[PDB]
């Protein structure tokens, strides 16, 4: 008979995939029953059938986890690379901690800035910066936030900077919050699934099962719009091509089509958006430029981008929508230039295909039909990234799809925990809970609070950010405890104050000028992931010291080592001291991570880490306690802010995940009473809602949107009830979502002004005569139907913005601008303004930009389903599935260059080159754009110089060092290259 | 002598364990007039035992072992939050789940460890 079942007596542990943001459940199997004498070893991993999103399924990345956990390239011991050396030397943990602390202290004491030139206390340290791990837990993230900020760091970013920064920059201004609005299983309710700006069948495969459920079992139409015919196109009902960098034209064309045919949800638009508000008379737009442009600073004065004010100080309105200055009529005028011929001329999308998409989208303007948009980097990674997103969001507000089951904006996050690190604020000027560090002009608490607490711009609105001071003071009580009191303004002056944002491109520009001494890379591989790799390696080489913390060997850790054409450097010329510290991976600790749907999910430890690897919090605590002890005995600069940060863990060298998770939830520091004199919480108890946070020092929380995650009822992130009573796929008992377990944001819009569902088969919330109740937790207060209170409760006007007032850097309405490296060399809509007029482009990077005479083809970079960044090439299973680097090109271009399928080619740009196998296919086809034939060369990003797959070249050797005008997110998706036979 | 078991020829372990823990024989109130236990309920601490005939316990140091919260001797939480190997959630120790006797001496006269 068959071999026996190999897991019958193994230890079974629950955990969550460590790669993308779907958050699939895992069941991991270890050799050993947990007895103290058996050292557990994970030997198989499969899916958890009870998880509501994955239901047992795992894509090739999650299914291959065993080979990542047990990779031959797992890091085992602390290693050190001496200046000008060509080899690693093994050191002890205590030597690593003491050498790093000494280097840090010397640099901090030399360059710490206590006061700025205007006399304000700013306590900031700029010569050492940090990259944080979006693949590590939320408890690691909060420890990293405390470590960084208590030292005064401002150059602190996580992957959000090169990823979904633009989403937050456009979705927050439009709807009030920057996160994905619905959740994976909810996509099954859609009537139309649009995959544009994303490739969900390859980038989020197990979450995409729900789009296949809507197509196959809800009769939905799946549409893919992309320069390439991808694996998501394989299963699509409609495929339409589009030139990289032209989404705003296509989407603005869709707005013009909807308005012109009156394919809108008119009552939704009239009440839930700002359509009826009146805009200042001085607002204008002409020939590519909005009013207020200052051509020398390349920035706009946004004074005119605002509403007209009434007598009470509120925005003026015209409910009939006939006034020439209402948002609705200015929107109509703005998009009138984007006709179907203009879309075809700029995007290259055939009019017949563009028409099919417009007609299907238009069918969801009915109240009981919805479109859901699934997108990610195809829209964010541009110099107009944020504006791409604004256009789509506007479409969803015209169709009335926000707040509906099967509707919304599913901005699919990337890393497993990029949503938690964004929530915890590991971004230059951020604090946890979407709070902001003080700017250096805000000289006291009162100024700071006033700048961050918005006044309502229409009467009768929830305007929930009016509670900013309760969140802020609670954060300060979490950080400083008894040291933060009313008398010292809750420790206000201990936080670093910023003079500007220290985004990654800027900070590498400072590193190139010799202003950066040290850098930490915690679970981030910038040699692979940052634009213009040859410049990145040059900038890192000027560092005096680098600390890498990771479970695997990365290209970044070996940037000083010669790897031939892949990394042609001279070790003897690089003086950086490099510390490589071996950390745990997802399977070797307990903790939480937040998926794309905002679900905070707990996971448990299945084995110890290999060798002398330690957990991320233990590595930060080693360095931190050595450093703070040096300050205790030698003194130095910025002593107080550093020494006042709390580190209240039972074992200070080993902070536990539950202690940190509980601090994020928050506690009552005194007994708390409601207005009726009823006890709401006792001193010492975990809080059950952010509604109980106060601004008087009686409450603490290091992450206000996380209040409710771990209460007196227990760890809600460990809840495993997959019940779905409505049949809509909403499982309120599985894990815990922020905010307050609301799974579908903006769900008051799922009903009309009288409280009646737009679609009676999809009721989310309903009015019972005194409260809202239903199949989801209401994202709303208790305003009764018929009152003026808008459903977007974080917006000061309570509405979805069609016109984004003064929030966007380049305009309150989106406008087409070409990529910095464009194949046309001009912009057919307005040749006087080719590219975004507010883009920041450093002079050194401007010299490294190419033109179409030398680099005639559009270059774009993207992912393949089988690999995750340059991480899974260290896993044998994934290396077998896609072993060797390739690039994709059309049959037409291959014939022109005499390239046969499978031949080697050389792909180059103004910054460098890569060599690879050529995949020649009809899936890529030239498009007719502005009288030219434009070809695209496709460059997957998974290969490099470390790993078990065949050695290749970093794709970022080709990409430009320029980014979105709002978040500085690099333009990785549209640039210019040349190709030659090799 | 009492032999108050549901089957007198086969006294059950839980009946005897509950007698060792002890019971409130009348409703019991603290000095502030707050109910501490109802008549018939298992006591939660020997602090609630009285000398007036309103409480019973056949083993006062065992009060807390099996309360209204259940059999504490069956608790199986091996958590050790301090790292010192103290597992207050595994089984139940006398007296009142104190695992290290004389632990006020683990600090000096001012309370410092
Ligand atoms: N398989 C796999 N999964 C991933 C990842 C991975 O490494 N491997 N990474 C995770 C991360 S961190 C992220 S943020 C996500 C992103 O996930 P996605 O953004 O979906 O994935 P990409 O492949 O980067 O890009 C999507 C598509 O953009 C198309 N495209 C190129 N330029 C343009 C253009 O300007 N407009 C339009 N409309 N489309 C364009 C590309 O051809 C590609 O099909 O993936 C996550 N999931
Ligand atoms: N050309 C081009 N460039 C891109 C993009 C693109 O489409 N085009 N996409 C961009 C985006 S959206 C992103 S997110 C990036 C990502 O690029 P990166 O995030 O730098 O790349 P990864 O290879 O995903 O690196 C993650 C590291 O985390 C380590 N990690 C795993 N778990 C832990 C842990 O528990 N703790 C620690 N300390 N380490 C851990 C892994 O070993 C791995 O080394 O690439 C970006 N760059
Ligand atoms: S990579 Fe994403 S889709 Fe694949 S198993 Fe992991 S979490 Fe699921
Ligand atoms: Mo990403």
């Amino acid at each position: 008979q068959a071999r026996n079942y190999k897991l019958l007596r193994a230890k079974e542990i629950r955990n969550t995939c460590t790669y993308c943001s779907v958050g699939c459940g895992l069941l991991m199997y270890s050799l050993g029953d947990g007895a103290k004498n058996a050292r557990e070893a994970i030997y198989h991993i499969e899916g958890d059938p009870d998880h509501p999103v994955s239901r047992g399924a795992l894509c090739p990345k999650g299914a291959g986890l065993l080979d990542y956990v047990n990779s031959e390239n797992r890091l085992r011991y602390p290693e050190y690379r001496a200046p000008g050396s060509d080899k690693w030397q093994r050191i002890s943990w205590e030597e690593a901690f003491s050498r790093i602390a000494k280097l840090m202290k010397a640099d901090r004491d030399a360059n710490f800035i206590e006061k700025n030139e205007q006399g304000v206390t700013v306590n900031r340290w700029l010569s050492t910066g940090m990259l944080c791990a979006s693949g590590a837990s939320n408890e690691t993230g909060m420890l990293t936030q405390k470590f960084a900020r208590s030292l005064g760091m401002l150059a602190v970013d996580n992957q959000a900077r090169v990823x979904h920064g633009p989403t937050v920059a456009s979705l927050a201004p439009t709807f009030g919050r920057g996160a994905m609005t619905n959740h994976w299983v909810d996509i099954k309710n859609a009537n139309v699934v649009m995959v544009m700006g994303g490739n969900a069948a390859e980038a989020h495969p197990v979450g995409f099962r729900w789009a296949m459920e809507a197509k196959n079992n809800n009769d939905a139409t799946l549409i893919v719009v992309d320069p390439r015919f991808t694996r998501t196109a394989s299963v699509a009902d409609i495929y339409a091509p589009i030139r990289s960098g032209t989404d705003i034209t296509f989407l603005s064309g869709v707005l013009r089509y909807l308005i012109e045919n009156n394919k809108i949800n008119a009552e939704y638009v009239k009440h839930y958006t700002n359509a009826s508000l009146l805009v200042r008379d001085d607002f204008a737009f002409e020939d590519g430029l909005f009013s207020g442009y200052d051509a020398e600073k390349r920035q706009y004065d946004k004074s005119s981008w605002n509403y007209q004010l009434d007598e009470n100080g509120y925005a003026k309105r015209d409910e009939t929508l006939t006034h020439p200055r209402c948002v609705w009529n200015l929107l109509k005028e703005h998009v009138s230039r984007y006709t179907p011929d203009v879309v075809e001329n700029i995007c290259g999308t055939p009019k017949a295909d563009f028409l099919k998409v417009c007609e299907v989208l238009a069918s969801t303007s009915a109240p009981d039909r919805t479109t859901t948009f699934l997108y990610a980097l195809g829209w964010t990674q541009h110099t107009v990234g944020a504006q791409n997103i604004r256009t789509m969001a506007m479409i969803q507000l015209l169709l009335g799809n926000m707040g509906m089951a099967g509707g919304g904006v599913n901005a699919l996050r990337g890393h497993s925990n990029i949503q938690g690190l964004t929530d915890l604020g590991l971004l230059s000027t951020s604090l946890p809970g979407y709070l902001t560090l003080p700017s250096e002009k805000q000289v006291d608490l009162q100024s700071y609070l006033e700048a961050n607490t918005p006044k309502a711009t229409l009467a009768d609105q929830v305007n929930y950010w009016s509670n900013y001071p309760k969140f802020f003071v609670s954060l300060m009580k979490s950080f400083y405890g008894d040291a933060a009191q009313k008398e010292n303004n809750w420790g206000y002056d201990w936080l670093p104050k910023w003079d500007q944002t220290y985004d990654v491109i800027k900070y590498f520009n400072m590193m190139d000028e010799g202003k950066v001494t040290g850098y930490f890379c915690q679970g981030f591989n910038p040699v692979a992931s940052f634009p213009d790799k040859n410049k990145v390696v040059s900038c890192l080489s000027k560092l005096k010291y680098m600390v890498v913390i990771d479970p695997l060997v990365t290209e970044t850790s070996t940037f000083w080592q010669n790897h031939g054409e892949s990394n042609d450097v001279d070790p003897a010329s690089i003086q950086t001291e490099v510390f490589r510290l071996p950390s745990t991976c997802f399977a070797e600790e307990d903790g939480s991570i937040a998926n794309s749907g905002r679900w905070l999910q707990w996971h448990w430890k299945g084995q110890d880490a290999p060798g002398e690897a330690r957990n991320d919090g233990e590595i930060l605590a080693g360095i931190y306690h050595h450093l703070r002890e040096l300050y205790q005995s030698e003194g130095g600069k910025g002593v107080e802010p550093l020494m006042k940060m709390s580190w209240n863990y039972k074992q200070p060298h080993e902070p536990q995940s539950d202690e940190v998770a509980k601090e994020n939830n928050g506690y009552a520091l005194e007994d708390l009473y409601d207005a009726n004199g009823v006890l709401i919480a006792k001193k010492g108890q975990l809080l059950s809602s952010f509604a109980h946070l106060r601004d008087d020092g009686t409450t603490a929380s290091s992450c206000w949107i996380y209040t409710g995650s771990w209460t007196e009822q227990g760890n809600q992130m460990a809840n495993r009830d997959n019940s779905d009573p409505s049949g809509l796929g909403n499982t309120l008992g599985w894990a815990w979502a922020w905010p307050l377990n609301r799974r579908v944001l903006y769900n008051r819009a799922s009903a009309d002004i009288n409280g009646k569902p737009w679609d009676p088969k999809r009721m989310l919330i309903q009015w019972n005569g005194s409260k809202w109740t239903g199949n989801d937790i209401p994202d709303f207060g208790n305003a009764a139907p018929g009152t003026p209170t808008g459903p977007f409760i974080m917006q000061p006007e309570g509405m979805g913005r069609l016109f984004a007032i003064n929030k966007m850097a380049e305009g309150p309405f989106p406008e087409h601008y070409e990529p910095i490296e464009t194949p046309l060399g001009t912009n057919p809509l307005h040749p006087n303004v080719v590219s975004n007029p507010v883009v920041r482009l450093y002079e050194q990077d401007a010299l490294r930009m190419g033109k179409k005479e030398q680099f005639p083809y559009v270059g774009t970079t993207y992912r393949l389903t089988e690999h995750f960044h340059t991480w899974t090439k260290h896993a044998l299973l994934n290396a077998i599935a896609q072993p060797e680097q390739f690039v994709e090109i059309s049959e037409t271009l291959a014939a022109a260059k005499g390239i046969n399928n499978g031949d080697r080619v050389t792909v180059s740009s103004k910054r460098g080159f890569i060599r690879a196998v050529a995949v020649v296919t009809r899936r890529l086809k030239p498009l007719n754009v502005n009288g030219q034939q434009v070809e695209t060369v496709g460059i997957p990003i998974h290969w490099g110089f470390e790993g078990v797959a065949r050695k290749g070249y970093i794709a970022n050797t080709l990409t430009p060092n320029v980014g979105d005008a709002n978040s500085q997110t690099p333009e990785y998706k549209a640039f210019l290259v040349n190709i030659e036979k090799a």
